[PDB]
């Protein structure tokens, strides 16, 4: 039996925010200098944002303390439109009933919230009240593949039912605009993104038609000694984010060995991988990743134009990466066989061996 | 023919199973006073006596000299979930730890983790501690659950138990953590009066592994049979978590009970005749211990004898409401204390969680 991703859809808030405006904007809040710097090392053109957090009426509420509540209730109240239309799309193809539809996956790390938006998912796309549903929080950059891995584990359990898989992550509500550098710095790359997958299972026999993505292999790796890599916390006025700067480090020695390896389970070479849907968490996340292998910079030509498009949408960005290798082929070959990681928290490096079907 | 896959064959059980809390015992009574000293605090007393709470324990001293200056302080979330990573971590590892001491499984065989706990939320959080502590391998798969409340041992089991079923050779480490302690603000609402007065500390593990219909499994194994889950219509206000500048909330609804009540019965019997049983047939019922009210409604909507819910009234009493743990503490007692005997007890296990959705699992113990 083979695990498969038989839909797939991406959504973000309409508001369209300007780097170079933002860079500009930014600055105005001494050494204001900075600023126009890490803005324009972002590589980042353009990310969407449910709110705009330096609109004049967030300007106030943004210097306040003790907001995290209010900020979990924007996000909910933002999130659950969003996640509801991008997770109607990724059905919309399909003939799935809802009853056929036994397990749903939230992931995010940008809100905290109960009954949450998988909760409105349920209700608003009229799937079954019995339906079994996982929330998968603080699990940052690389949650999608924990949530897949989920639902991938599901499916097989249950090959008769499917699986939808949903990461929000809605950044701009949690936007401080605090004093250090590294908030300086998540605040000029993150953006606001959703993705939802639905998963079946299928025989190895079954001749999958165009687009379809079978989920080859799932991997996880803990690197050791890089527990300061990634760090996320809850703040009184917001969630924060706490990037070492021993972090492109980690993942320039992290990545190769891990990829390697899974590959040769698989019988496989790093030089026989077609499609490199590399986490674009930013510059030095993709220049390290690509460096790591040893395989040509253009291979990660995908993963940063989502970058530049949408910034870092955390859990969000691989299924960006994804769809648009679904949708642009890379070569004429029949089946092209892709590797997808990103990122966790204790530094994990989570990804997986896939196929996309081209014909 | 491009049918669906056959499905595994195979049965998940809970080979293992480990208890665990803070050694701080609270005295109920001394707490009511205690608390009480915090105009007309008549208030206290009363929400105190029926509570239906002997002890409970905490990791922390929420009225300690210490912390009655930081109690008042607010903004002090960030700290807050530090004070749980700090806590949690040595009894998540020892808990975990107790849960594998008596099986064979080597740690290669672990290839899942399930951290469930919705009052903490830390960047490496608890699961890496675990691996990191116990040994366990670096390529395990992680995933952590939280705000699935006083039911998401449910949703986490569930986790373990789809993994093991579809990957035959390895097992599942599951482990739900909770210190509320930890978010003691003591605020003037009822709502918070009442919380204060029924939550504790605790921590469970369990270990799942996947088996053979034919083998002959041993005394004090619990198979999982079946599970289910039901989202009750217009709920939503019945149970509801949140994140203050001063630490994690549950907002519990006065139609929390009356849900229960009205949501147990139907889901509960629709699911028995899945698997050929009626309420009647079962020994044992795992009911969530959350409060006196919580298991009150449980059995009375199923029209069950009151004396089936002894193992939650005294964990209840024991340890007050330690959320998502308490299922499990129930599930060992009843391990531990045969209630009949006939050879394999079936019960059933429910709790509750957000959206108000019943949560929960029929289950056979071995006796012999
Ligand atoms: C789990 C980590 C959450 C990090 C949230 C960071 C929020 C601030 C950055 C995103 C919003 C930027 C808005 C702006 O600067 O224009
Ligand atoms: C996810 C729900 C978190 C609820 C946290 C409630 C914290 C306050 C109650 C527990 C501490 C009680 C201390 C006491 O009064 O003795």
């Amino acid at each position: 039996t083979v695990a498969v991703i038989e839909g797939l859809a991406t959504g973000t808030p309409r508001r369209v925010v300007n780097q170079s405006d933002a860079a500009d904007r930014v600055a105005e809040l001494g050494q204001r200098e900075r600023i126009p710097r890490v803005y324009q090392k972002s590589r980042i053109t353009t990310r969407r944002m449910a709110v705009d957090p330096l609109d004049a009426k967030f300007d106030v509420f943004r210097r306040e303390p003790a907001t995290i509540r209010d900020r979990m209730h924007l996000f909910y109240e933002h999130a659950v439109p969003l996640a509801v239309d991008v997770s109607k799309r990724a059905l919309a193809g399909l003939p799935y009933r809802a009853a056929e539809i036994g397990l749903l996956v939230l992931a995010t790390s940008t809100g905290f919230i109960a009954p949450g938006v998988d909760v409105a998912i349920v209700k608003e796309l009229g799937l079954s009240p019995s339906i079994s549903r996982v929330v998968v929080n603080f699990m940052g950059c690389a949650a999608a593949m924990n949530a897949l891995g989920t639902a991938t584990n599901y499916v097989r359990a249950h090959p008769a039912m499917k699986a939808l898989v949903v990461c929000i992550e809605l950044c701009s509500v949690n936007a401080v605009f605090a004093d250090d550098i590294n908030d300086v710095v998540i605040h000029s790359l993150f953006g606001d993104g959703c993705a939802a997958l639905v998963i079946g299972a299928s025989q190895v026999q079954e001749k999958l038609e165009p687009g379809k993505v079978v989920v080859r292999s799932s991997f996880s790796q803990l690197l050791d000694n890089t527990e300061d890599g990634i760090v996320l916390g809850v703040n009184h006025n917001g969630i924060t984010c706490e990037l070492s700067e021993n972090l492109p480090g980690y993942i320039f020695s992290g990545v190769a060995p891990v990829v390697t390896e899974m590959l040769w389970d698989n019988g496989l070479q790093i030089s026989d991988i077609d499609l490199w849907a590399i986490h674009p968490g930013g510059p030095k996340i993709i220049e390290q990743s690509v460096r790591s292998l040893g395989i040509s910079a253009e291979l990660a030509a995908q993963s940063w134009d989502v970058l530049a498009r949408f910034g870092n949408m955390l859990s969000v960005s691989l299924i960006f990466v994804l769809e648009t290798m679904v949708q642009q082929a890379e070569s004429a070959k029949a089946i092209s066989t892709g590797v997808a990681f990103a990122f966790g928290p204790g530094v994990t490096v989570e990804g997986m061996l896939f196929d996309i079907i081209r014909r």
